């Protein structure tokens, strides 16, 4: 679980969103594995707006931040889960490290801000679901 907080907005994992979340909805991807949902209050984490690939991501089911060479945003096929069929998600940079479900949602971070947050795993891969195109997330 996790979640990214800036401005009024929560970026969660679509596949993990609310009823809260989906009742106060602002934007949802499903090929992007993304939810945006309005907050009552304002949030701390600043979007990186950069095309570094290298940062840290948080490993829940290890208690542990890692450094990480990744990817950049590209069309990934991903293998079924119990959230989706087998098929192609968006936006998804991968990197060498551990994964579980239950490490989704955690946060990849540059020295600019926040990069995105864990969406896929397994055989010892993660990916992640890249926000930095959503320029939106810094206004209103
Ligand atoms: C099985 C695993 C995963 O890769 N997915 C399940 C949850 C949905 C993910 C997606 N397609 O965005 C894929 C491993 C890592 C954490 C989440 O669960
Ligand atoms: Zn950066």
């Amino acid at each position: 679980s996790g979640a990214i907080y800036v401005g009024n907005y929560r970026v969660v994992n679509r596949h993990l969103a609310t009823h809260n979340d989906w009742a106060n909805l602002v934007w949802e991807d499903s090929s992007r594995d993304l939810l945006v949902s309005s907050t009552t209050a304002q949030g701390c984490d600043t979007i990186a707006r950069c095309d570094c690939q290298t940062g840290v991501y948080y490993c829940s089911s290890r208690r542990k931040h890692y450094p990480v060479s990744f990817s950049k945003p590209s069309l990934i096929f991903v293998e079924a889960s119990e959230y989706y069929p087998a098929r192609y998600q968006s936006h998804l940079m991968l990197a060498v490290g551990h994964s579980e479900p239950g490490d989704c949602g955690g946060i990849l971070r540059c020295q600019h801000g926040v990069v995105g947050i864990v969406s896929t795993g397994g055989n010892g891969l993660v990916g992640f679901a890249d926000v930095r195109d959503l320029l939106w997330l810094d206004e209103e």
